[PDB]
C-alpha cells in the first residue's frame, strides 16, 4: 500500500474530507484503509503495556513517549506492507498547536520509520476557517482568537511538513478544502496517490 | 537538566528578556544556568587563532564556523549533563547572517549533542528592531540596511528552527517581547518549560 | 574542492548564471567543475545498465531512481576530493514541482551524501519570471500559471532548502538574478565561495 499523510489544523474540515476519499475509493472498489495516528497509538500502548487509556498515555515520561511514537511508526508501517496493493492514509497533524508552543506530528524518528510517498498540507481561507470554530462547536476548544493565529499555525505546519517531506524523501502538496464541496479536496487527494 | 534555547534576531532584547529569566527564577530558588553559544565558540576560536573578536567569527569560512559550532555543542553539552535539576538556557541564533549565506544555528550535529525541549523564537514588530541596532554600537551591523532584511531573517530563522525541532522532537514556541516589558516574554518562556 | 548546490526553480535563467561562473572563474584560473546532479545521475545508470537516456531513466522505479540518487550524490563527493584545490557546483533544484506535490531535490539520503558549504537559491521578480515563460520554448513552460503559484514554489523551495541546509550544515544563500545582468549573480556565487 502507497502511503499518504493527510494533516490539517483544526477547523480545515479534515474528518469530511477524509469520509469523501473513503467514500470515493470504495465506490471505485479501490482497496484503501483510514488510520487515526492517535488512535492506532493508544492502541500501540495498550498492546505494549505503557498505558491504558489517553490521559494516562499523555501524562508519560518523554523518553516513553518517544518510543510509543516510533513503535505506532513501525507499526503503521507494517500495515501498509501486510495490506498489498492499495491506498493507505494516515490522519495526523504537521503541527499540534500547544501552550508550550508548536510541537512537530512528524519528528525525524518517526517520518523515517513510515516513509510516506505524499504528505498533504489541508489548508483554507483563514474566513471560512474562523467561521467554522463557531459555526460547530463540536469540540470548541476557541483557540483560534484572530486570524492571525491560524495564518501562522498554517505556516508552522507547512515548514514542519517540508522538512519532515526532506528527511523522508516524500512529496508535499497543498490541498484547499472548498467550502460548499469536500469533493475538490479529496479528488486532489487521490489524484496525488496515482 | 531541561534545555531550552533561545533564539532571537539582533536586536529583539535576548539579553534583557534572558536577565529577566534568571531574576524570577533565582527569586523562586530554582536551579538555572544561563549560557550564550557565541561565548563558548569566541573561547575555542581564540584558542586556535580563528578569531579575535566575536564579530568577526560570523566571517569565517562556513568550515571553520562548523568547527567552533561542533565544539561549542559538546561543550555546552558537557555543562548540561554536570548541572544535574533545573533549568538550561542557551542564548543563540536561529540562523546567522555570513558572507556566505545563512547558517543555521542548529544544525543535525548540534541538536544531536543538545536535544533541547523547546525551542524559542523570540521576535519583534520589525520598525522595532530597526531603532533597537541603531542604538547599540558595542555590536554594530550594517548588514542590516532596510526592513526587508530583517523579515528576510525572521523568516529563515522560522524555517531554520522548525526543520531543527523536527530533528529533534522538540517544540517552536514564537514569543513577542512587548516593548517595554521583558517580563512578558520571561514568563511565557518560563511557563513553556514546564 | 569546495562544493557549492546551486539551485533556481524553472525560470530564473540558472544556465546563464552558470556559465558567467564558469567564464568569470576560467579569466582568474581558479580551478572549476560544473556538475548536472541529473546529468551525473544518468551517466551512473549507464555504467550499472540501468537506463540509457533521460527518458527512460525518468520511469525507473522509486527504489531504483533512489539507488541512482544515492551513489550520484556520493560520486559527486568523491570528484571534489579527487579534484583538489578549486571550487565545485552542483547544479540541481531545491524542489521540483510534480503532479504529487513538491518533491525536495535534496532529501536527507542525499545531502549528508555531498556536505556542501553553501546551497544558493537564485530567485527572480515573479514577472520577470512569467515574462521568460511566453519568451522561450526550448521546453515550453505552462506549467505556471500565475505569479502566485511562482510565489508558493519558491517559498517550498526556501524552506526545503533550509531543512537540507539544517541537515548538512550548510548555508542557504538567496541569490536575485538581476534581468539586465547575470554577472551581478555569478559575483555573488563566487564571493560567497571564499
Ligand atoms: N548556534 C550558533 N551557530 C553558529 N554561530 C553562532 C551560534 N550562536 C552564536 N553564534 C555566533 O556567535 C556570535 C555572537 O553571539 P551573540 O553574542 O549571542 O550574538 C554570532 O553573531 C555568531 O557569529
Amino acid at each position: 500500500m502507497k502511503i499518504g499523510i493527510v494533516t490539517g489544523i483544526p477547523g480545515v474540515g479534515k474528518s469530511t474530507v477524509l469520509a469523501k476519499v473513503k467514500e470515493i475509493l470504495d465506490n471505485q472498489g479501490i482497496n484503501n484503509k483510514i488510520i487515526n495516528y492517535g488512535d492506532f497509538m493508544l492502541a500501540t500502548a495498550l498492546k505494549l503495556g505503557y498505558a491504558k487509556d489517553r490521559d494516562e498515555m499523555r501524562k508519560l515520561s518523554v523518553e516513553k513517549q518517544k518510543k510509543l511514537q516510533i513503535d505506532a511508526a513501525k507499526g503503521i508501517a507494517e500495515e501498509a506492507r501486510a495490506g498489498g496493493e492499495g491506498y493507505l492514509f494516515i490522519d495526523t497533524h504537521a503541527v499540534i498547536r500547544t501552550p508550550s508552543g508548536y510541537l512537530p506530528g512528524l519528528p525525524s524518528y518517526v517520518i523515517t520509520e513510515i516513509n510516506p510517498s505524499v504528505i498533504f498540507l489541508l489548508e483554507a481561507d483563514p474566513k471560512i476557517i474562523l467561521s467554522r470554530q463557531k459555526r460547530d462547536t463540536t469540540r470548541n476548544r476557541n483557540d483560534y482568537s484572530d486570524e492571525s493565529v491560524i495564518l501562522e499555525t498554517i505556516n508552522f505546519a507547512r515548514y514542519a511538513a517540508t522538512a519532515s517531506a526532506v528527511l523522508a524523501g516524500s512529496t508535499v502538496k497543498v490541498i484547499v478544502n472548498v467550502e460548499g464541496d469536500p469533493s475538490i479536496a479529496a479528488n486532489e487527494i487521490i489524484r496525488s496517490m496515482k
